[PDB]
C-alpha cells in the first residue's frame, strides 16, 4: 500500500493481516452499477444504504443488521456493509448474514490492500467491493481492479482529490465514488466534490458519498450528473428517512 500516517496507516496494517475466509458462494453476482443505471432510466432515486455501527466521525450505535437490511431492501438500490473491525465495528459474519438475507446488490466496504480480501468479499456473498485510491499505489489499484473483474465484479473506485481522479481515469475505472470526506482528516469539502464530479466522463457511473442527509442535496447532485448516493450515518440513526430521500 501507500505510505500513510495516523489511523489510516493503522487500518492498512491491520488489513494486511486480516485472516481470509472459506465458503462456497451460493448466488451469482448481481451488478450494483447496472442496477443504478436501471434506476436512472426509471427515474427512481438510487440510494446505496450503508450499514456501519461505528465510524471515525463518532457514530456509535447498535442496530440489528438483518432488520436494517430487510427494511432497506424495499427502498435502496444496494447496500454497503462495513467489514472493517477496529474503527467501524464491522465483521465478515455481518456481511455474510446480510448477503444471505436480501436479494439486492451488496458492496463490501473495507480497506482492501490484498487479493484475499476480494476473495473474502466473493466468498461471503458480496457483489462488489470498494477500492480506495488514496491507500493504494497505482500498480496495486490496477492489479486489484483486474482481479475483482476476474470474479465478475465491477468495483467502486473511491476518489477524494484531483490526483485520485487522474489515477482512477487512467486505470480505466467505470464506477467511481466521489467522497466529500478526506478519510485522513475527516474534513468535508462539498465544493471540491462537485468540481471532481464535473471532471468525470458521462459514461462513468458516479456515486456521491459522505455527509448526505437531505433530499435537496441529492436533487442538486443528480442535476450535476451523479447517478447514485451513498448514505450511511443518517440512515443508521433514522432508517425511515430513506423514504423521504427517494420521494
Ligand atoms: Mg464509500
Amino acid at each position: 500500500p501507500r505510505y500513510l500516517k495516523g489511523w489510516l496507516e493503522d487500518v492498512v496494517q491491520l488489513s494486511l493481516r486480516r485472516p481470509s475466509v472459506r465458503a462456497s458462494r451460493q448466488r451469482p453476482i448481481i451488478s450494483l452499477n447496472e442496477r443504478i443505471l436501471e434506476f436512472n432510466k426509471r427515474n427512481i432515486t438510487a440510494i446505496i444504504a450503508e450499514y456501519k455501527r461505528k465510524s471515525p466521525s463518532g457514530l456509535d450505535v447498535e442496530r440489528d443488521p438483518i432488520e436494517y437490511a430487510k427494511f432497506m431492501e424495499r427502498y435502496a438500490v444496494g447496500l454497503s456493509i462495513l467489514t472493517e473491525e477496529k474503527y467501524f465495528n464491522g465483521s465478515y459474519e455481518t456481511l455474510r448474514k446480510i448477503a444471505s438475507s436480501v436479494s439486492i446488490p451488496i458492496l463490501m466496504a473495507d480497506f482492501i490492500v490484498k487479493e484475499s480480501q476480494i476473495d473474502d468479499a466473493y466468498n461471503l456473498g458480496a457483489d462488489t467491493v470498494a477500492l480506495i485510491v488514496k491507500i493504494l499505489t497505482e500498480r496495486e489499484l490496477e492489479s486489484l481492479l483486474e482481479y475483482a473483474r476476474s470474479y465478475g465484479m465491477e468495483p467502486l473506485i473511491e476518489i477524494n482529490d484531483e490526483n485520485d481522479l487522474d489515477i482512477a481515469l487512467r486505470i480505466g475505472a467505470r464506477f467511481i465514488g466521489i467522497t466529500s470526506r478526506d478519510e485522513e482528516t475527516l474534513e468535508i469539502n462539498k465544493e471540491n466534490q462537485r468540481k471532481l464530479i464535473s471532471m468525470i466522463p458521462s459514461n462513468v457511473v458516479k456515486v456521491a458519498e459522505s455527509g448526505i442527509s437531505e433530499r435537496n442535496e441529492i436533487e442538486e447532485l443528480r442535476k450535476l450528473g451523479v447517478n447514485a448516493f451513498l448514505i450511511g450515518s443518517s440512515l443508521m440513526r433514522n432508517p425511515e428517512k430513506i423514504k423521504e430521500l427517494i420521494e
